């Protein structure tokens, strides 16, 4: 499957995934993925900031994968996150966008073949509407990357909304706000689908 990732914001940022790798993306430019049939746990995102050496080591202020311009391993919260798994159960693609990691970037992702026609975005201005209790340098953390408990982290007990998980749904309905977010927040399409993941749609 092709992933066309797309950079819409006026500043550069430095595309992410994995399975991938990531590389700068200038405004308006773009980067065809190749994410072969049946990945599990995959991510795209956008790491905002960053300045990398000649060897592609250095830091980001958001989304930070390990010092590595290409990740290997998921990014540094906060971080808007496009995630899928491809070709599972009964033919289809699963994917979504998450904010249980945080939100950095506005995105859209979307499918683009097949016949699958609805996509995900989140655009509001989290950053600007961030409460102070989540808010970072150039971004808005989950309550569950704040404050590690089970109320917003839900590793045992009960997971329910909570007002901080309730700030980003309300502003982002399409996105998983808190980790059991999973009735209101499950993207399908048939398996072997195209797909967009677009930073300030």
């Amino acid at each position: 499957a092709t992933f066309n990732i797309q950079n819409h914001c006026s500043y550069t940022v430095w595309a992410a995934a994995v399975p991938g790798g990531g590389m700068q993306l200038g405004s308006g430019q773009s980067w065809s993925l190749n994410v072969n049939a049946g990945t599990t746990g995959g991510r795209v995102w956008a790491r905002t900031n960053c300045n990398f050496d000649a060897s592609g080591n250095g830091k980001c202020e958001t989304g930070d994968c390990g010092g590595l311009l290409q990740c290997t391993a998921y990014g540094t919260p906060p971080n808007t996150l496009a995630e899928f798994a491809l070709n599972q159960f009964s033919n289809l693609d699963f994917f979504d966008i998450s904010l249980v990691d945080g939100f950095n970037v506005p995105m859209a992702f979307n499918p683009t073949s097949n016949g699958c026609t609805r996509g995900i975005s989140c655009t509001a201005d989290i950053v600007g509407e961030c409460p102070a209790a989540l808010k970072t340098t150039g971004g808005c953390n989950n309550p569950c990357t704040v404050f590690k408990t089970d109320e917003y982290c839900c590793n045992s007990g009960s997971c329910s909304a909570t007002d901080y998980s309730r700030f980003f749904k309300t502003r982002c309905p399409d996105a998983y706000s808190y980790p059991k977010d999973d009735q209101t927040s499950t993207f399908t399409c048939t398996a072997g689908t195209n797909y967009e993941v677009v930073f300030c749609p």
